[PDB]
């Protein structure tokens, strides 16, 4: 009754971007898609884009800084993804920071390095398990081609249309 979610997918059906490069994926990213169990379309007020920078610490570690604009203003929030159990697979630092959160897995999907990338997300919050898919633009505006291949992905993880959203893109916050 709380909350009912479309199941996470194997992670059989989540590809892995071969030979992931560390320094190459570094900089900033627009989220011109987004993707996910807890992703709603919504026409009324639609998802403004936002911008996630990645830079790698001395210990190859990613700071993970994401900037959105809401209520007038930029508001900041910093996660640290660590190297997981292959290349291009990250978990969450400080877990225990963040109340509720039991777990939190991050795999690269595909990538091109200067131009766009697929990343899926899953995390287990409050006992609930999420997962989302974002496409990464090096710009705000991706091809056709691309935003296709991105739904069709999204949908092979049993993700229908409306659980489907293209971030509109803005000036403020992000462009810096």
């Amino acid at each position: 009754s709380t909350s009912d979610l479309i199941p996470a997918p194997p992670l059989s059906k989540v590809p892995l971007q071969q030979n992931f490069q560390d320094n190459q994926f570094q900089g900033k990213w627009y989220v011109v898609g987004l993707a996910g169990n807890a992703i709603l379309r919504e026409d009324k007020d639609p998802q403004k884009m936002y911008a996630t920078i990645y830079e790698l610490k001395e210990d190859k570690s990613y700071n993970v800084t994401s900037v959105l604009f809401r209520k007038k203003k930029c508001d900041y929030w910093i996660r640290t993804f660590v190297p997981g159990s292959q290349p291009g697979e990250f978990t969450l630092g400080n877990i225990k920071s963040y109340p509720g959160l039991t777990s939190y897995l991050v795999r690269v999907v595909s990538t091109n390095y200067n131009q766009h990338a697929m990343v899926f997300f899953k995390k287990v919050s409050q006992n609930r398990e999420y997962f989302k898919i974002t496409l990464y633009g090096r710009t705000k505006e991706l091809t056709s081609e691309l935003k296709e291949n991105f739904i069709r992905f999204s949908k092979s993880l049993g993700l229908p249309e409306n659980h489907i959203v293209f971030p509109v893109p803005i000036d403020q916050c992000i462009d810096g």
